[PDB]
């Protein structure tokens, strides 16, 4: 008969002694607030400043014994976000927010329901641009694990108690793609419960994996690095004699693979430590100039070396020509052979 | 007699029991808001971010009978928006948000105005940056279909509907146009209708389709590597001999064709798949690395090959001058009738 | 006596019946509110977003007769903002807004006064960001115009009419220059009287014409690519035979043209059409190409072409060699008497 | 006895007839307030959007008699800023803001405090983010005098008055350095009396002359292209007869002195005239091409001109090569004696 | 019995005369506030601003003598941030601030509680972006010390004094890690009273020591142009005769070690003095040209100087060879023994 908000006004309001300062099972056992998010939106995964924006829908659930109605014939009594500040809720935070918002287009989008034993349903939409480190050991092959972390801020842990509910804690949207990576589908979930000098504080988080798109840094480094020390090889399969074909295809292999080394580090965070382009880089820099040392070593033969001294000629430059024919193709899939297996290990 | 203001705040007062947390027909049929926009600007569509700017005029219209007036004379009372927190409105949002705003400069920008009946007009204007997936498998050539969806946060199915209004439901703004795309005017209207552990939830969306402005690619990407490989076949209608005009003028064709191939990739997000620019790349290098190629190729025999010897020696280097005046355009031109027509039949 | 303030507390509050809600002259013909605005700062005109920031006084002026004291000895009762939600103003808004915002440091930055026959003079600051279309068709030699459009949201025109004053409908101020433009002085002042499925609504709007400064791409373009073009006959100013002097000083210019034709395109929008520069630079490129291309052409001779034998050596080297000394000005400079006097009748 | 924040409500409040929206001495003598400022923190000055980034101390005095206590026995009551919107206020603004805005952080950092004959100290900290017109004639060696200007907005100048203390009307922090420039001491005071058709305003202003560190650019572009200079005079100290070393070393000197003068114009607004970065890069490329331009006079005797045909040789290669050795020190050095005194004058 | 918010409400009220507005031992002995904070975040250390953003829980804990509450059973009211603007709180500010703000997600991220005797702590997150001057005379190998300092801002000395706790005045989280930097353990607390013309103010700080990390500096800039200097040397290790292979090859160094010192002032402020990079970039380019200038040497004696000439030939073409091999690695392993001791003991 009487509608819902008319008698959800008397149900917390000054009469029948409700204070939405104070929380449910006061001077009792702590609150235990349940919690799952649903993974809108996703990405903006910056590593220069090693953060990514997300954005959630936080539902919390917990269970206020002052809100349990009896007589209403119902069995979910819902409540606009204008009487939203009328309540008790969870101070909930996020340990490592670096700035973060609402939403409030042509309504706040917050979400509030009660049922008929106090259990409350609370729903809200946020952005968050959460901060996790990147560690860029074996960089186009890593699995970045990024988190995500929920803490009380006022109430200890005799207080108010985190978890995640066992019915889907992480939810994640349909088609939800990323522009880079591929969110694993394992999701771990574990506490992080906190210590100050205040006390000790709830917590609970999420830990999403990572894993790289390889296949675009085999498209614009690996594969043109790839035909360049093949370039470094057929420039190789030469004439008889020393040429400046010998001379400017050489060079050549040394401004490209210095130009695919210039822009490999285009987009990459300042760390100390060596990462896995680099020394993809290095030696497809170190067998660029393996090809001119050949050159300069026929050049050491060409210009130190009629029938006895023209044999003597022939019998140094052919040595070198018929091995490395032979060895660069050695040296450089004894490298792959290695290179790959220790980035298709970890 | 009164003025409407006057006679409106006794209308939808504390007096006649006007609650504005409450919906219109409670416990009864769904509430059928029908929505129409009005695209003001549009744009500003980054792919780093695979997002887009929308300037819009959200239009919702209802029917509250607890607002329906009958004695006063007018056919459409207005109301201003200091007091358009005093009556009951829809809690649309936007499915994929990303972040948006109202505009308030020299008032609210929002309007509403009540019909005799009950029907109530309410218009905003609203900034969006809306994301939408981006698919660049064929890049310049690419019919992006950036949509944009419209849902209740708080009420579920059974309690409010949206629908598109048949009269229109998408207009643009007339001299609305994009730097580099083209909004065609078939914009498909279709159902999202979400369904959490909350609930199942309304939605409507719009869909836009963007096709590009190919002829920017045109002109700084593909006419310049067109002419290269013109430039290619040039330095081979050359001299008699192997001579360094057939050296310079190569790698004239290598520096030019990367440089062409560095700012290619200049302002493109990092997807995993190849796009339909590299594949042009690739061969505008191919065929560059191709004529350095045949004159290695000539160096091959100008070094290898007195009246027997010197007919065995142009017994090759014409053999494969007079081939590849015909064997480069023929490649290069089944290349392109292959190329364009999967690009213009998708 | 009683000071104003006082005294227009009860001139336009609860007792008097004045409500702010209600437009004056209700129920009667429509406001006539006449605007002005003074342009404090202009610039920062993106071309990239295709927008200008400008920092306005937006003057608003109307007549409300329940404002029209006649007793109080004064002319001009002012009002302070913090009581300027009190009477009634109009709902302007910009309908290429595109964000903006007030001016609140110290105060707010807003102004109100009111004669004795209730002529209101109101005055605010705001800073806008406005869209405006650029057409580059001819790129260092347009004229943009921009514009700016002001127009009600909530009243239709049958309600409320914008108007510029004839008295200097838009100042600007001494002082003011444009880093890359001059704004003239001749202003358009037209309507713009917008229609929608919800009625139609009052417009005004002004145009500003922007003419760039040539000076900057005169100094950086077109003046270095003009030597180049110098560059590549003196090195046809050459010595009798064939030499490397005419192969590196010939690469020398397209390196160069080429460099100034990849830093030209820099800060550029994505336009699908072509651009003055371009045709600049396009011309600036085939003239380059033309000295590499009568090298060859003389290459083409030099080895194909014995005293009859020498006579017929030379017999093609200096008919290629007086043409292109006479033949080479001729072509580029009618193409400056063609160039230039498009782009200087536009 | 009584505390003074309960002796002010009753100072200040609805007794004792208090109006906060008037200004003291009502029909009287205009207002007289004095200001001075005190930059905490100055810089971030932008050129290419010519604005400067300041944090500062805006202190303001006045004198209201109706504050004017007598019996309370201190000398100053503070006021926190709580109930800072009950007296009257100076509007003062900035007429060059260009966006600014207060800080609030753990209190609004804002300051009042009153003297027994009502003397009011009100003292606020503000950013700015202030517009100045940039001069950059002479650019790397220019003084800007970037201003700041105060300005009422409501009041006219006969009721409220600016001034400036004649005690350090602008104050600086003490380790306050800047990045590029050094703020030189003597700081212009004036005023800069508007003029509206509203009417006219008072305004002063104060005049900081800013002078550059030109030890950066002094580093990074005028000693290595001064070194090129000489790299092109050394490589003209060479062997006898003309050689590839006149030939690689030259066009060395070419690739440097552009790369020079590319990444000289790298974080400038794009003024129309010309500055003085240019003519050093102009004349370090003329030097630069006078270098080749030898070698191809030389090669113009080279292949033009047996033991008289051989004096005729020398008879000019060595005219040509003992004038150069002195010619080009001596226009240089003389370049140099006419560009540094003009930008050592002004 | 009574709930301590109820309880709380009577504590701070109207009743007991409790004002906000007066700081606790008024007319007495100065207000010490204790602080202490804890740095959640830390980084994004900009140089070219030069600042750093943080994020904080700032601590404070002073003595409120009329919040003693006696007879209440428990030891630690709590309170609420909706009710945190009734207790006087200490206007702490930061006197570097550059802008900064609090944290609201969820609910005000705000903490206070207040012990029996009095003893009230209160704790809130702040994002601060806080100036620091960069002194960059050393500069891979620099200690930065970036401070941050607290100040009153209208409580003069004998009002307020701020301390840091003896208790770990400065914590630092768990894993934090930078990507560029150290923070080291040992964090300097120290005053820095101010005093201005308004009086003198109390003020506390802490100043934070940052070593960089090497290592990213050394593989991108260091080794690169090491081996340059050994590419300078192995050309050197050439054949008899003066070659092509001594000209390519020295002008390759000069390329790569102009381009190392190209990308080497990337993302640097515009210092005036000169930093540790460039004189390693200096000598990297004053070898590689001490490449150039041997084989001019070596071409001033093979273009000057039939058995006694040819003796007099090889008399000073191995003189230069011979100590090439030699004083080219001891100044050069000279250099490194003083650079590196320099940049090891500061
Ligand atoms: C919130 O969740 C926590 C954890 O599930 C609940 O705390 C637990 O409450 C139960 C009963 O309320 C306690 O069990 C009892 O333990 C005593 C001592 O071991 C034993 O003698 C009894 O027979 C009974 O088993 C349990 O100890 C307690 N655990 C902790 C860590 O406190 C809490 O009750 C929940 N609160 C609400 C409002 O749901
Ligand atoms: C909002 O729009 C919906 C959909 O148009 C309306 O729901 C529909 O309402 C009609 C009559 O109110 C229902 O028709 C009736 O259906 C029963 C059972 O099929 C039949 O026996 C009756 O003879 C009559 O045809 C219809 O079922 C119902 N559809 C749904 C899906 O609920 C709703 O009434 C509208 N509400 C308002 C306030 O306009
Ligand atoms: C605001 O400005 C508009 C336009 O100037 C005013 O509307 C005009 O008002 C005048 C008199 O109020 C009307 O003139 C009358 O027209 C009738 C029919 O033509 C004629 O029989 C009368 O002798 C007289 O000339 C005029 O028609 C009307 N124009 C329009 C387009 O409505 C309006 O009155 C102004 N309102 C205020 C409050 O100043
Ligand atoms: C604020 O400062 C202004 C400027 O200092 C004050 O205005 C000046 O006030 C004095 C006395 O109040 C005026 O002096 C008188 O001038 C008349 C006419 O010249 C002369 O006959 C008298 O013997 C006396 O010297 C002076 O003219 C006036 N100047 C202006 C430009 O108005 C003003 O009084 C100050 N107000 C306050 C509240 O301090
Ligand atoms: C806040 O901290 C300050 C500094 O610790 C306290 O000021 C100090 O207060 C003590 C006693 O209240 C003063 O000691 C007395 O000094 C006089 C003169 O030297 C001496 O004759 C007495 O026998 C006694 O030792 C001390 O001088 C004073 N120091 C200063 C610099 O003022 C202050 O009391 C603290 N306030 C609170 C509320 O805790």
């Amino acid at each position: 008969p009487m509608p819902p908000s008319e008698f959800l006004d008397k149900l917390m309001g000054k009469v029948s002694g409700y204070d939405a300062r104070i929380r449910p099972n006061f001077k009792g056992p702590p609150v235990n607030v349940t919690c799952n998010i649903f993974i809108n939106s996703f990405g903006s995964i910056a590593e220069t400043t090693m953060d990514y924006r997300v954005n959630i829908f936080l539902r919390q659930q917990w269970n206020d014994p002052r809100l349990a109605y009896s007589e209403y014939p119902d069995d979910s009594l819902d409540l606009d976000p204008s009487m939203l500040d009328s309540i008790w809720k969870p101070d909930l935070f996020f340990a490592n927010e670096k700035g973060a918002n609402f939403h409030e287009v042509t309504t706040d989008n917050k979400l509030l329901r009660i049922s008929k034993n106090g259990n409350v349903l609370y729903s809200i939409r946020i952005t968050l641009v959460l901060a996790c480190p990147m560690d860029l050991k074996n960089f186009p092959m890593d699995v970045q694990t990024c988190i995500m972390q929920l803490e009380s801020f006022g109430y200890t842990m005799n207080d108010l108690i985190f978890e995640w509910d066992e019915k889907g804690a992480v939810q994640v949207a349909d088609g939800l793609t990323l522009p880079q990576f591929i969110l694993k589908e394992e999701k771990d979930l574990r506490y992080c419960t906190k210590h100050y000098n205040t006390g000790k504080f709830t917590c609970i988080e999420a830990r999403f994996h990572l894993e790289r798109q390889m296949g675009y840094y085999l498209i614009q480094m690996y594969i043109p690095s790839l035909l360049i020390v093949i370039l470094s090889w057929v420039s190789f399969w030469i004439n008889m004699d020393a040429a400046p074909a010998r001379v400017g295809l050489g060079i050549t292999t040394v401004l490209t693979m210095t130009t695919q080394s210039s822009g490999s580090r285009a987009s990459l965070p300042k760390v100390s430590y060596v990462k896995a382009i680099d020394i993809w880089m290095a030696v497809c820099l170190l067998f660029v100039f393996s090809a001119l040392l050949e050159y300069a070593a026929v050049n050491f033969i060409a210009r130190q070396h009629v029938e006895e001294m023209r044999k003597l000629f022939i019998s140094r430059a052919k040595r070198i020509d018929t091995v490395s024919r032979v060895a660069f193709p050695l040296v450089f899939l004894i490298f792959n052979i290695f290179y790959w297996i220790t980035y298709k290990i970890i």
